[PDB]
């Protein structure tokens, strides 16, 4: 089960951890992927989760896109968690580096409310270009279900905890 997390609120927990290593250890019902609309898992969390599935996540995702078309920014889909989780909830936070509306971050976090408990990264953080402090604020103010946040970067984890209101 989830261990070593700092409790931020009644339902939001945080840990300085590699989400792939966390997923392999916990085997959560849901691991959230920081997806893009095409489910092209190239880098960041998506690239790391996909590599851990030996590319099975990308093969499954390509079939999903062939059938359904792209997701919306702020949207999600539930696919297999492969060797990492029962399910992977692919959530598209806005990518500020692609000029996407940062206001869609709340809509992206609303997807988490469809799942009782999730292992997740901070949406739109990292290579998506948004401020991770703002992402954590939107997370705690939007998500009502139990969310265990894995923050890879140690220095960022310390900054997130020390500045948390
Ligand atoms: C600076 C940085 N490096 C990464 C990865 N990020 C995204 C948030 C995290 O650490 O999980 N932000």
């Amino acid at each position: 089960s989830f261990s070593g997390y700092l409790k931020l609120t009644d339902n939001v927990y945080i840990k300085n951890a590699d989400i792939v290593e966390e997923a392999k250890k916990v085997k959560p019902t849901v691991v959230v992927n920081a997806a893009n609309v095409y489910l092209k898992h190239g880098g960041g969390v998506a690239g790391a989760l996909n590599k851990a599935t030996n590319n099975a996540m990308q093969v499954e995702s390509d079939d999903y896109i062939a059938t359904n078309g792209p997701l919306k920014v702020g949207g999600s889909c539930v696919l297999s968690g492969h060797n990492l989780a029962k399910h992977c909830l692919h959530v598209v936070g806005p990518n500020v580096n692609k000029g996407e509306d940062i206001q869609l971050l709340k809509s992206a976090y609303e997807n988490f409310n469809q799942h009782e408990v999730l292992l997740a990264p901070l949406l739109s953080a990292g290579i998506f270009g948004a401020d991770p402090i703002h992402s954590l604020r939107v997370c705690v103010d939007t998500v009502r279900t139990n969310v265990y946040l894995a923050v890879f970067d140690k220095n960022l984890y310390d900054k997130l905890v020390s500045s948390f209101l």
